[PDB]
């Protein structure tokens, strides 16, 4: 369970980067 | 496109709050 | 909705980044 945790959250971030700077290049439309 | 984004962090803020929970499950069980 | 948008993917960071530094000190307690 930990194992699967510590990956489960480092993959959450990723994709709030991701998704923040889709959000960024929304605001530039 | 939008909507598309909304979706997507609506979707990560639930995984978010659930590891939330996850986390807390698991500080008791270290701690007791 | 753009605001409302924004305020919801600062919200998730700070979250995620929350959650890292609780992975952190558990697996030290770990």
């Amino acid at each position: 369970r930990m194992k699967q945790l510590e990956d489960k959250v480092e993959e959450l971030l990723s994709k709030a980067y991701h998704l923040e700077n889709e959000v960024a290049r929304l605001k530039k439309l």
